[PDB]
C-alpha cells in the first residue's frame, strides 16, 4: 500500500516510518511512501523539536528513533502512532491509531475509514503522565500489569489513566488490550493517508 503523510500543523514535524525512514515536514509538506504487502509491526509517527546535523544524526524531544533523521526502528514515547499490518489472512489490512505509546501530535489515519485523535491531549494531560511535548500512556511511566497487560489475555482493563485518553479519542487504543473498540480492518489494496494536526 501507499501512504501519504501530510503535516497540517503550524510547526515542523519530523515524520517517521518503520519501515520507511523519516523526513522533515515543515508546515503543509507531504511525504509519500510504499509499504509492501505482508508487512506487519509497521507504524508511522511524527516527532517534535528535533535537531539534526548534516548526516541526519541528532535528537528529537518526542518520538526519537536512536537519534536518526532516517528511522531504522521505533521511536521513544510519547508518540501518537498510526499502526498497520498489511495483507494478513483473508486479504485484510489491520489498522489503528494507538496512544499506548503516548500522544505527542494530533493525527488522522485514513484508509477505507477515517480514524482520528485530534483533541488537545497535551494541554489536558494529568501531571502523572506529562512529558516534554506530549502525554505518556500510564504503561510507559508505571510498569504494572494494571496498565501494561503483561499477565495475559483479559488480565487488565480500562483505568482512570487509559480513560483520560479514551474519553478524548474514543477510536484509538488507550491501553494494550483495548482491541474491540480500536482495531479496524480494511480490505487489502486500500491506500492510506496519515495527517498531522487534521
Amino acid at each position: 500500500a501507499t501512504f501519504d503523510i501530510l503535516n497540517k500543523c503550524t510547526y515542523t514535524v519530523w515524520a517517521a516510518a518503520s519501515p520507511g525512514g523519516g523526513r522533515r515536514l515543515d508546515s503543509g509538506q507531504s511525504w509519500t511512501i510504499t509499504v509492501n504487502p505482508g508487512t506487519t509491526n509497521a507504524r508511522i509517527w511524527g516527532r517534535t523539536s528535533c535537531t539534526f546535523d548534516a548526516n541526519g544524526r541528532g535528537k528529537c524531544e518526542t518520538g526519537d528513533c536512536n537519534g536518526l533523521l532516517e528511522c531504522q526502528g521505533y521511536g521513544s514515547p510519547p508518540n501518537t502512532l498510526a499502526e498497520f499490518a498489511l495483507n494478513q489472512p483473508n486479504n485484510l489490512d489491520y489498522i489503528d491509531i494507538s496512544l499506548v505509546d503516548g500522544f505527542n501530535i494530533p493525527m488522522d489515519f485514513s484508509g477505507c475509514r477515517g480514524i482520528q485523535c485530534s483533541v488537545d491531549i497535551n494541554g489536558q494531560c494529568p501531571s502523572e503522565l506529562k512529558a516534554p511535548g506530549g502525554c505518556n500512556n500510564p504503561c510507559t511511566v508505571f510498569k504494572t500489569n494494571e496498565y501494561c497487560c503483561t499477565d495475559g489475555p483479559g488480565s487488565c482493563g480500562p483505568t482512570t489513566y487509559s480513560k483520560f485518553f479514551k474519553d478524548r479519542c474514543p477510536d484509538a487504543y488507550s491501553y494494550p488490550q483495548d482491541d474491540k473498540t480500536s482495531l479496524f480492518t480494511c480490505p487489502s489494496g486500500t491506500n492510506y493517508k496519515v495527517t498531522f494536526c487534521p
